[PDB]
């Protein structure tokens, strides 16, 4: 669980030092200066005679506008935990405010202690300027590259899910989230004010919301500097907020000034969430009303007010550069010499070119800084999971009764094993749903926890399985869900979310920026810690949307999932679960790994059970295989066709497509995929089949009827170089369905048992089998017809039970 | 333009008469028990002697808990129509009620207009009852099939920039827009109540926001209904609305006496209405606090209050079904035939099984009718736009200084066509973006027209090209552009919206919904007619992401897009601009087209054109096309290797890489592909390129280096089963760059002009060209070297003109 670090929640009880503020001006002025010396200047850090147009950088790249605002709120909050020793973790939502963030890291000394080269001195701060949104050098974001980072803030909108996962059972914990006026406009951000009726004051952290209004966005005003003030406050408090504002910098306010109102409002505040967590300690049942933050001050705010006759500072103009090239002329240069002298460096930094001891005598030390808190590093915080014996929960039903036996709904399997995962490692381990962890059958978590709610309760007739705390998270929303679980993992603890296949897509964009901290992760930042993996279970998926429809028929996040499979970065899982004993294969694998998203698809339907767990465990390792049971070709030479199958419903179609091959007496092998990404080039992913393991299992030269879970030209795509690819015949999902029965869905994309017989036979020979072939064809239509007629499926398709189930026995029928 | 239909923003100015809301009474018994009949009943619609368990579907499939909260607010809604005269659209939000929608197209007789075997008696009532969610039968949803829908509501999230964007530039048109309280916990949602900034209510309609506060979703309670009352007024307060709350069925009151109280409170909030609109036509530069309702009832109401022992009227229970089954028991049969007689259909239908006259007397007549509003058919309305001269924008220099001049920024072109586009169809025609108008360059169309903004303004300094009113709107948010657009062309008018490629990924489920959407209609729905296509120009993008990184590197939407490529439904267009010329071509005719998404993925860093606009359209036609300007080979049998490209920068480098491999004297041919699907199956695709118009471009067996824009993995699953595609090597992008050189970016991706005259020696003659190979590896780390040493990329790479352009010319560099 979560370390408790420091002195939490701990009012100030005097006022805050006038040295401990000019402390926080000189941390201003310094990382300001340092923020503009990184998107500036390639040579000469600190202006030496001379200082010229040479040292300038030939391409500017950077954001300003935001920055001379973070930079102010990251000096006052550095005083803050300094102070009170309080465990603090920022979210920078402008996350393009990237050089705020590394000066901090450089001026907390967080920065030399992880990159040695970039030294507390003149050379130290040449590379450091460089170096920055440069080519061999770092990103020009937030990024995981920098120590203190657990948001990147690149892809804008997700600042306040991941401020409120960070302190899910970490209550310890303190997040200032630093929102964009621009950010707040998306609708992530909108939806994510609302996680304060989630989260509980006792069994969790703090969040302090701060709406960053400078007023801009790349090229408009914000909306929410624009409305009246009162209507501001209003909007806040209506989502459960005690909002208070601060306004500065509009006027010729002497810096000072702006600093003692500024500490003396932050700790008006602070002693307001003291107070909300001492209560909490008492009565941790009434919602309590949280501060927040609305931070009104000018884009850009010190850099020059008007270049060539625009205003520059407190513009939209501000974004970017304010000052667009500093190389081109001799005004423009002396523009920016004299911007970077206002902060006066020459009382900043020693004759080495070391920051002066009286910037940062008022800083934090040890571990409470920005850039060591571990929960910014939460991989060092993470242990292993006390998994249950995973035999447990085995379905034994196949070994007593035979491959294909039952009528079992796959994930309440996980539902079980998840909750004792629960049980044995309470406060470390979450589930989340949008709406749909119980109608994905996870619900056997309510046997050990509740779902956590903290807005009104009114009756146990309706209000179930709900408590102010507990391990499981649900508001319908994929972006929270997402975001929650994201930041869950990223501080250090595990857990899992549930969502409808073709409403995953809603999160595609998040899924994308996780899988490239991963990638970035694993590729270039040792220090970073493994972080548990995302594991999302995709259920109620394309082939059974029953109640549903055609709008929830998209199983395709397996098409976005490839596109962050490069470079043997195995930061990415795709995994069919073929059944019970294959989910709780996946599951644990999944529940052990680490630096991944990992999508494990499953039927929430009844279904077989194809596999014993020995079987499914011994499959996952290569991560396909054949099924020697299933076949009736006593080796590949003599196989006359290869049934291939990934998905539960693939696989169910293909097994009874097999039946009808037996009977007709074809020889014929079957395979089973379970991990997509076995099938990958060998190649490119190094823990792929060989090309020889795979023309083991596929043959080298047979037939191959591939029955695709998703859409054909996944598999279509990643087979391109292996061998026999040229006789594989992918049958996946083609945009067909919609309000019907189960045998329907699979009928109109062409992977029905019947549409599979009729392809397997004119593979082998259409013209010895156009009888055979004729006749399946028309039993598809009439099983349609039976289906129109009679409002559910014909018995031919219902009734099958496959050949290798005992159904002479006792509860087998 | 819209049409002004009726008599708009009219008040009553007199009670609603008691008889107009005794017909309110009975159109909402008999909605609800038509929405019970198509859940429950597939037989004796009428419950004629003997009525058995046997008339009960076998599968329950439907959503009864949102749908009598609907009905009620449909009959109230259609009583206000008929009064007033009122151009209206509703925005069905829990779009999983269909019964409802469905039931009103019957009711107001649209439905037997438009399917004319769905009689208004007892064969068509029990036909209307068995199709609803069932094989053959009608989808769960209010789909497209529906008169009166323009939104399905299958993916939650979208009621209200769906609600807005309608209205824009359609003054006449009102729109209920009906909201759940779970679906009001969603991102796209909660961003969504923003929208009253960025519309005008004397040029556009008006939105009445109306939240269906039933207090559950699918398996908890929701967010909005359990805060305190006094927090969700300030809420909706601060976000710019006058709230309204009405609350009933919580105890015994009756019926007529909810309608009486009902009708009041909405003309009500109507006299506040029709006060704004009158406002409007002296005032409109003050933004007013527009009325919204919460409308708090049970969820389920009407349904038995408890079942089986558990309360299920005002439950998360009775969100599907309430009764779960009415074949299992007698007495489960019982509950649901007593449920039926609660609404006395003996009172509302006739001896012929039609429903009475006194039932919908009330109800409004002709276009005014919700299902036959034309905004609800938006095809109806569209005309094919006045588009100005192609050639005016064509750049010319291509003709006069050779193929490769320049460095014009493409998109440019289309801005300026856009413009004009704009100014000859001044209130049909729509630029969105989320703050990135000018930065993908489009801003030449605030020479005719301005962002509409109407929060507040401040100076002249920063407000530029900002009115009330306006054809360009701008909001931080990728859902919000998306959804006024979308809504705008089922509204029957134009427009385009731009993005950061990376970023579409954020609305990538929007544009899900949207295919299925136009796929359903070119399919099955010939009635609803054609609307303009929604274009997307997607710039920005992955190998010029300067200022940004990797995590603005993602040109992952050609996969999502890819996956609605089936059936010869043709509603997906994926085009690369390889230059403004091919810009202007691929623009012209998208903007022709209709029913179509088009994906136009176009650069708008410098780069050269390749093309003049005659050849650009000749090769769009085809989508792909033999450039022999550019070939050395002067036949294909005569090719030693084919270099193809799609994506301005692939082309780039390609053509770099191709003036290199004539000084070594290799003989090739170049290809540029301009519209991704003319490579798709042919088979598949009744547009895409036949195999022998391929084998013809790419010749039937040489080398094929292709340079791809996106993921290689998009192009290798297309060409799957095209001649010669084992011969196929593509690259593409990798999952690598940083903020890094336009060099870098291509190198890091093995796509730079260097690696790709390499891979054409490897293809051609790997010993023969050994050294040259081996100078090309040595000369990449070089490049890099000097991008890392100098900031800036090597003259080699930064200088080259394409041997094409005439040089010894005055203009040409
Ligand atoms: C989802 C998303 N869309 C678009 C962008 C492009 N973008 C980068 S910065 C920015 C403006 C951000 O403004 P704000 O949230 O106000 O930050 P600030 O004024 O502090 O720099 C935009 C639109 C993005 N980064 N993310
Ligand atoms: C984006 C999205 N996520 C999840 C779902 C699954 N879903 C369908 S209905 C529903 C509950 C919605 O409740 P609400 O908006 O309150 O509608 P109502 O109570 O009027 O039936 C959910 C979660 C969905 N349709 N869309
Ligand atoms: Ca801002
Ligand atoms: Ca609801």
């Amino acid at each position: 669980t979560s370390p408790v670090i420091g002195t939490p929640w701990k009012k100030l009880n005097a006022p805050v030092s006038e040295e401990a503020l000019e402390g926080v001006d000189k941390y201003w002025r310094v990382a300001n200066y340092l923020s503009i010396g990184q998107i500036y200047l390639r040579s000469n850090p600190l202006m030496k005679e001379p200082f010229t147009r040479e040292d300038v950088k030939h391409r500017l790249v950077g954001h300003w506008g935001t920055t001379p605002g973070l930079n102010f709120l990251i000096g006052h909050i550095n005083r803050f935990i300094a102070d009170h020793g309080q465990n603090t973790v920022i979210i920078m939502g402008p996350g393009h405010g990237g050089p705020a963030g590394t000066s901090q890291s450089y001026l907390d000394g967080t920065y030399t202690e992880t990159f040695p080269k970039i030294t507390k001195d003149e050379a130290g701060l040449q590379k450091f300027f460089r170096q920055f949104s440069y080519p061999g050098g770092i990103p020009s974001h937030f990024a995981p590259e920098t120590p203190g980072s657990i948001h990147e803030g690149g892809e804008l909108g997700y600042a306040l899910s991941h401020a409120y996962g960070a302190i899910m059972d970490n209550p310890s914990l303190f997040v200032p989230a630093i929102v964009g006026d621009g950010e707040a406009e998306t609708g992530p951000l909108a939806t994510g004010w609302q996680s304060n009726k989630l989260v509980n004051p006792r069994t969790d952290g703090i969040v302090l919301p701060i709406l960053h209004l400078n007023g801009y966005k790349i090229a408009n005003p914000t909306i929410l500097s624009r409305i009246s003030d009162e209507e501001l406050h209003e909007f806040f408090h209506g989502m459960g907020y005690e909002p208070y504002e601060f306004v500065a910098g509009f006027d010729d306010e002497d810096h000072m000034s702006i600093h003692r109102r500024f500490a003396e409002l932050w700790e008006t505040i602070w002693d307001e969430i003291c107070d909300i967590k001492a209560t909490a300690q008492t009565d941790n049942v009434h919602r309590p009303f949280y501060p927040m933050l609305i931070f009104r001050t000018p884009k850009g705010w010190t850099c020059p007010k008007y270049i060539d006759g625009k205003k520059t500072e407190g513009s939209w103009r501000s974004h970017q550069v304010p000052l667009a090239s500093a190389r081109d002329t001799e005004a423009h240069f002396e523009v920016l010499k004299n911007w970077l002298e206002s902060y006066k460096p020459e009382e900043l930094f020693d004759a080495n070119g070391a920051v002066k001891d009286d910037v940062l005598a008022f800083m934090p030390k040890g571990e409470l800084r920005i850039g060591a808190n571990p929960n910014a590093n939460g991989g060092v915080i993470r242990n292993d999971l006390k998994l249950p014996n995973l035999e447990d929960y085995e379905v034994k039903e196949v070994a007593e009764y035979g491959h294909g036996w039952g009528q079992l709904e796959a994930t309440r399997t996980l539902g079980a094993y998840t909750r004792d995962i629960i049980k044995n490692n309470p406060r470390d381990f979450r589930i989340f749903g949008p709406d749909e962890t119980a109608s994905n059958r996870l619900q056997a978590s309510y046997e050990v926890t509740n779902k956590q709610w903290d807005a009104g309760y009114i009756s146990d007739e309706v209000d179930e399985h709900m408590h102010v705390s507990g391990q499981v998270v649900e508001q319908l929303s994929e972006h929270q869900m997402e975001g929650f679980l994201e930041a869950y993992l990223l501080t250090g603890r595990h857990g899992i979310w549930s969502s409808y296949e073709s409403f995953v897509h809603v999160i595609d964009s998040m899924l994308n920026q996780h899988a490239k901290w991963l990638e970035a992760t694993v590729r270039e930042i040792p220090w970073r810690k493994p972080i548990a993996s995302m594991n999302l279970l995709v259920s109620s998926h394309v082939w059974r949307q029953d109640h549903n429809g055609f709008s929830h028929q998209d199983p395709g996040v397996t098409s976005v999932l490839l596109n962050k499979c490069f470079h043997n970065d195995h930061v990415i899982g795709i995994y069919f679960a073929t059944d019970a004993n294959m989910l709780l294969a996946i599951a644990e694998k999944c529940y052990k790994s680490t630096n991944k998203i990992n999508a494990i698809i499953a039927g929430k339907q009844p279904a077989a059970t194809w596999l014993t767990l020995d079987e499914a465990r011994a499959e996952l390792e290569k991560g396909a295989a054949a099924w020697d049971w299933a076949s009736t070709a006593k080796n590949n030479d003599e196989a006359e066709v290869v049934l291939a199958a990934a998905g539960d419903v693939p696989t169910q179609e293909i097994m009874a497509a097999s039946d009808k091959l037996k009977e007709l007496g074809v020889k014929f092998k079957v395979v089973n995929v379970a991990d997509l990404l076995s099938l990958q080039s060998a190649k490119e992913n190094d823990e792929a089949l060989t090309d020889e393991e795979f023309a083991d299992i596929f043959t080298a030269d047979k037939p191959v009827l591939f029955a695709y879970h998703s859409y054909a030209h996944d598999v279509r795509g990643l087979i391109y170089d292996r061998p026999n690819h040229d006789n594989f015949n992918v049958h996946g999902y083609e945009e067909e369905g919609s309000t019907t029965t189960p045998y329907d869905m699979v009928r109109v994309n062409r992977i029905d048992r019947y549409e599979l017989t009729a392809e397997a036979l004119r593979m082998i020979d259409a013209d010895k089998y156009a009888d055979k072939i004729d006749e399946l064809e028309k039993f598809r239509d009439e099983a349609f017809q039976f289906a129109v007629d009679n409002g559910y499926d014909h018995p031919d398709y219902t009734d099958w039970v496959y050949s290798g189930v005992n159904t002479d026995k006792k509860g087998a029928v």
